[PDB]
């Protein structure tokens, strides 16, 4: 029987809920469970492609970054049905109701609307083959925008039986220095609302600014009818040691006990091994072109990259005169993002890291900047520019035909620097961007030194995919966003390799 | 300064809201002031198209009943803007986060949702010159389908100033025969609801199995901080006179000062004089071939007929074996109403009243079997049919080509019978069907002597609009709708002039 | 262990949740149980004495009617732990706190007053030594008054275990005529916010104008989250049926299972024997000297004593010039009530009855009016009256020495007509009176030929207890309310004596 | 008309809601009204005694701290009217309809506590001629112990008119590191809880972690229905800045206009002038024999004395071997207060500040140390001791006969250390304690060289008040608590000579 854990939030948002359901998750696969996480966004927007980073999942859906969370821990590729939005239902049952489907029914919040959520959580399990389906509820329990996914994951406790389901609450405990003393209040409140709409959390998770006393976790339980053992402290820490310290505290065993499963010991290894290696052995400074969460992925790509040569990376954040030299002194190697709204500065930092034969690595936009600075200073083709930049550029090296999304095969050209990092023939990658290397110029490109070592069969394209050069100690850039496939397991190879050489070039 | 009065509803629904808010109407427009109003229903469909009648404006929108109510009491052409859901409410923001409209924000139910549904509210208001729209919020105040639209309600208090909004509540008041007691507390907890989602009543109206005693009155008041001469009774009782006696009961000079007018004594000489008429002075009983909202403005129709011929009309329902005789005696008039789900019976009371010569009049499908049965028993088409209920007849008198809506011109052919109930050349009657008389087949039925007393320019068309015969003492049939066009002040000419034939035939 | 069950009221008082306690007790007890039940009535009152009648239990204690109801059911002695008002709780607990009782703490609602609730609920149970206890919260859900209470019997949950407690809830189903439709939004209302404190009601009665359907049974279910097995319909029909329509409905079983008891066939055959007789055999009809729940025991006591006689018994209510031959007229025995503002119109009555030869029956007032008027019209003296009707009466045979309460012992002298009734030469019967027969005038009233039939040893006294007359077929007076101990199993003698000379004057 | 001005506190407690009273009361009286504060402290306890600081009023009343606040910043007397309780309200109330007061009525939590409630308010209000009455509501808004306080001053809007009643609600509002963002939502939930019982605040204050930025506190605006002008921000600061930066942001001036009060420029010159002298002119620091607020008045009184010594003072908490030498190094003064659980401790600090000349000052107790200090080792009473700490004492020169409570009146002898600082023969001081010096041993005491510098006349008495030595530079003990009337704009004498002699000793 499949088991849903649902994590809802209350008194404040941001207490750290994502990374809750990841760790909660993680701590149910080293059981050997088979398991899955479904985000719900209760705001209007029927996907996260209108808007904090939007991470992209396999199959081309633009969704919630807490879906990069859920992928990193639980080292499983998601989709579109993992992330759940206002938008979503009601559209999708306002069309049903347009074309009759409801058969002259008045159409209702409840069933129709609590319908359609219930059948799309089971939906993405079933496909997902799911055991224990973790679900995160967005915003904070109280707002009238959440009311019907809180109906609707209540009524899985009817629908799935006993045994079957659990809630968990995740809020904030107030500390006041002045009076140095925790404030219960809030959680009191709080879970007396979930209650009004019929919900009675079975484990809560308090946060405060200081670690939770087990006197004021006693406290909780007692005016909110929660057990005592399933009261847990939910403190500020490494985000790997996370689900350790949870585990520590007897979050895991409460779930699984509660969920009627025979206890097992779980295998935390990797997160112990991780976190072992996060005093580090090396530390190399890389500068990104740039000016938090809106590189979630990227630097946890460099997280994975960092462990993966047993090195701390720290990292400078350099926002593009020739005042370069300053910015980039200390610094073994450079990175340009994808992105925007201004790009010379970057194709100067492009044309510096090329000059000086510092480490470079373009992503998506990155790598079109490279190219841009390429065609100018080597290939001689004076003014050359994206057409997304300048328009009426002379030369749209970077030109078009979010509009190639999700997973693309990549076919990696023998014996290059990144055939090297791969070590295989032909990968996937997942894209969102709508430039692309313009084809006529690729010819004088290569011709001036300028590697092709990646293109795309298509899916539908013939597209370059990745450039470099022979001639310095490291200089790749690809058109996809690597960051995003990239696990604390698996590190992405285009991070790996361009950490290794920020540690040689050291 | 536009004023805003808004009508809910509280503890159970069906208590009579439409009417109220009619009569309230009313008796502003008694008080010479330019009034509208607006129906909200938060259920999802976002029409009444999939679904009680449907009732159809001019611009061809298929809406809730209550719309037919409003243009009734206020004399009033509405539009599809007069009809607010919550499907038409999401759909609209939805799409318009789709095309970036919102500038990457994220779209929440607050503001955003509610923005729209003020904003829909002041439109309708604007585009109809109103200087005090009546807005009804369908449902019951608690259940969460309505939150959206009672925050945005509410919100109208500070955007319009003070003075400019009122807020009347209409609730029930059980009644127990055993205690022989009011029961005020379902009030109570009703208006403590409204409260919760930041509303104070100004005004309740209470609805009780028996009228509400001023005692039980000034209780509700007491703990309801609404004050005594604000609180009204609404008793069962000719739905004409509820405007009078809500005005006697002070409702109306209430709702006048709350909202900062002077004071102007309402001319209610039409409402009186027509409940005069409401003893009448005869007596005739109709016919109504069918199986009660689901005729609505048929019923009303003839309720506004019987009024224009000083008559009082009954009327006998007969589902349609050659027992007709029995089931058509003491009646003088047949009406077959649109409609379905077997039609062969009607198509017998179409034969019967033709060759008895009694009164008949068919709305839309009552049409389409009159020319059935004409084109079977008088122009010998063996087997003639409607494709809609024989797609195989060899005969398809009707065809295709809820398709025609609204409005639609029809031009009278001079001094028909048609011609002498309408008076004029050319009006304009509201459609809602997707089947008509066939072309092909029209030359062989005047042929028979079969009448088109009416055809349309199109818009577009060129199709029959209605049928007679020279020789019964009066035999109509028209594809629109006329029901829906009439009104108190002015009844439909069709259901005049069958209501006279009925009272001549008697 | 001991089992609770505790039943709330929504949306009305008044739907008869005394009878549905009583009941559910008595269906508890024909399975072999020992049963008791606890009426907590929300009012800031200690007790009804500054107060419908005021009922009393053997110890004296002045309590809510319910008290009364329970008794007779149960056929059993309840005292004045039985009786919860807000006012006990609040003084008891403050009366400690000023004690120091507390030790220095701060006291609030929770958790003391709520323990204190706790305590007395389970305090008198364990003196009753219930198996199974039927708690009744009075008031409705909702109102603040009732928030320790529902906080109090929410704890016992989790204080007393899985399979311990059971929350039964009552509710209303308007049902509307025009619409002929049944409500249910009411009820789903009252069981969000009993949802609210923290409630889930495991049953459902519904009470309605109407039986209720199990299509509207099955609709409140779905959306209260109640099984549709545990919903049930409580409709208006002899009292004495209401526990076998219920056990025939399943609500004796349901309660049974939810409790976690093994199934027993209920033993109902005194139930089924009692509204057997309740056609009866006979019919006479016996006026009551006064002016309906105020006499609620009273007419109990008649309808037992008619049981007992396996006959019917009128009551016509006679309100006392010398017009009485009619007022008493087709009637065969006059009773007056304990009462007050006015007694010449009764002690005119009773002359009436004593001359007339017309059973007899005087209850505290009753008795003091017998006498008054004896003391007048055969012992001559003039003026003779209570001194609470007539301070300065010069022959207060009545005089002074609620101040006599519960339960008193009554010597019964032998071969007297009161002993033919008791059959025994000692009883005890219930109190409630400050007024008392003047000792001093007791030899002479005897010389008269007044009859003192009983007297008490004290508690303390040696007053007399009743009064009759060798010579009128059936003259009798007590100073106690016998009714208060009349039960249907075991009806008081006084009635049942009184109904039968009713019959023989018949 | 009388003026109210309810403060209620929502999220969590301790957000300095006492001095946001205080604050707001004295910006009222700055601007000449005759203004009076009430606490209304929501838990069952009857008053304060059986419990922080009890503060003392001079009518003798035990009460809650916030009383002592109210006093020093009205510079007014207040009475046990002015802090009302749970306790108080419902045992008023029980009395009151156990003595039939309520006319046979059922007693209800509304309107019977309600009208309780609001009486009392009303009825200090007019004792003490307030022209507005500032009354805070303790507890936090949600929790069901407030909602009969709740109702009650929710019942003033209507009962007072418009203009008369103004609410402010104090809130918290969290400031998360992490994302460095403030949250508004608490504040959002706790006002829409205050809408569900029926109130709607008129001004929000903000308390957070860090001041409150406009940007936060116009969206806190835009989600309450509070006009933005109307939201202030209450940060951490001398809290006799407080009033001033209140006045600075416009909270005097808002809370004047919504009151309908023609705007007046406040004099804060007090205010001003006391926050000046708070850098000083010195610095002497005190021992204070003790293990917060628990000592507020007392703190107070040494804060008001280092004002009128212009100096600050800093106080070292002792703890009471003969290692007191380091424990008394670099003070100039030794503060034995009012108490306990051992004494000889602080008998032996009283021993070293006599033979040391170290400026003391006992209260209450203290005095009462100092006077077994004296008896053993000058008087030479060996085992000299209080029956209070040594019920077989051979010489208990402390006695018997919280007993002396409020205003005494105390004599003081002429030309004494004690009349030095008074300048008076006569006053009146707060008393709170059950032991007195022993008559018996005052004549040998003195004889010693011990000093009566005061007695009482009684109430009643004659017991000493007072005791000094005209041999050391200060040592001085009274028997009541003269912190309690000490006021920033009088500070008490003796502490103000404590302070002075302690400068001096500097």
């Amino acid at each position: 029987p499949r088991k849903y854990v649902f994590i809802t939030g209350g008194v404040v948002s941001s207490l750290g809920k994502g990374i809750l359901t990841s760790s909660l998750g993680a701590l149910l696969r080293a059981r050997g469970y088979r398991v899955t996480a479904i985000k719900i966004d209760p705001y209007v927007n029927v996907d996260a492609g209108t808007m904090g980073e939007v991470f992209v999942t396999a199959d081309g859906a633009e969704t919630d970054l807490d879906i990069g969370h859920y992928e990193r821990f639980l080292d499983m590729d998601l989709s579109r049905g993992n992330n759940l939005t206002t938008g979503q239902v009601y559209l999708s049952v306002i069309q049903k109701e347009r074309r009759g489907e409801y058969l002259s029914q008045t159409v209702q919040v409840i069933p129709h609307i609590t319908d359609e959520i219930k059948e799309r959580i089971r939906k993405v399990a079933e496909e997902q083959k799911a055991e224990i389906v973790v679900v995160e509820v967005g915003g904070t329990v109280g707002d009238i925008e959440s009311l019907p996914f809180l109906e609707a994951i209540r009524q899985f406790r009817f629908d799935e039986g006993e045994g079957n389901t659990l809630y968990l609450h995740l809020t904030l405990v107030p500390y006041l220095e002045t009076s140095e003393e925790f404030k219960t209040k809030p959680t009191q409140h709080s879970v007396a609302t979930l209650r009004g709409v019929g919900i009675q959390p079975d484990i809560l998770v308090l946060r405060s600014a200081r670690p939770v006393p087990e006197e004021v976790r006693r406290k909780v339980a007692l005016f909110t009818n929660v057990r005592p053992g399933h009261v847990f402290s939910s403190p500020t820490v490494h985000l790997y040691e996370v689900p350790l310290l949870l585990e520590e505290q007897g979050l895991g065993r409460a779930v699984e006990r509660a969920l009627g499963l025979e206890a097992v010991i779980p295998n935390l290894s990797f997160w112990q091994e991780a976190v072992r290696v996060l005093h580090p052995e090396r530390t190399v400074k890389i500068a990104i072109a740039g000016k938090p969460d809106a590189y979630l992925s990227l630097l946890e790509a460099l997280r994975h990259a960092g462990i993966k040569n047993r090195a701390r990376v720290e990292v400078k954040w350099v926002d593009a005169a020739a005042d370069l030299d300053e910015a980039f002194r200390d610094v073994s190697g450079i990175l340009v993002p994808g992105g925007v709204r201004g790009i010379e500065g970057k194709v100067r930092a492009a044309q510096y890291a090329r000059e000086r034969k510092i480490p470079y690595l373009g992503i998506c936009l990155g790598l079109q900047i490279a190219v841009i600075e390429f065609a100018r200073n080597v290939a001689g083709l004076k003014g050359a520019n994206s057409t997304e930049f300048d328009p009426h550029t002379p030369h749209p090296v970077i030109d078009l035909m979010t509009m190639r999304l999700g997973d693309w095969p990549m076919r990696i050209k023998p014996g290059t620097l990144l055939h090297r990092l791969y070590g295989k023939e032909e990968v996937l990658e997942r894209h969102r961007h709508r430039y692309e290397v313009n084809p006529l110029y690729v010819d004088g490109l290569e011709r001036a030194g300028l590697v092709v070592s990646a293109t795309t069969p298509g899916m539908g394209a013939g597209l370059v995919e990745a450039i470099e050069l022979k001639d310095h100690p490291f200089f790749l850039g690809l058109q996809s966003h690597p960051e995003f496939k990239s696990r604390p397991m698996r590190p992405s190879p285009p991070f790996v390799g361009f950490v290794e050489a920020a540690l040689a070039y050291q």
